């Protein structure tokens, strides 16, 4: 469990149109919450919160 920018296939965030969305999914994927920095760091990503470490962290480099 830790904090993440979540990622889908590969190190690509997904389209957090409104935060919800990245709660929901968060949620969908067993953790806590979360909540999309769009004016704050990453810029439009999904932070998710308890993410288990098994899913990857969205690093700060490409996207395939």
């Amino acid at each position: 469990v830790r904090d993440a920018y979540i990622a889908q296939n590969y190190n690509c965030v997904y389209h957090c149109a409104r935060d919800a969305y990245c709660n929901e999914l968060c949620t969908k994927n067993g953790a806590k919450s979360g909540s999309c920095p769009y004016l704050g760091e990453h810029k439009f990503a999904c932070y998710c919160k308890d993410l288990p470490d098994n899913v990857p962290i969205r690093v700060p480099g490409k996207c395939h």
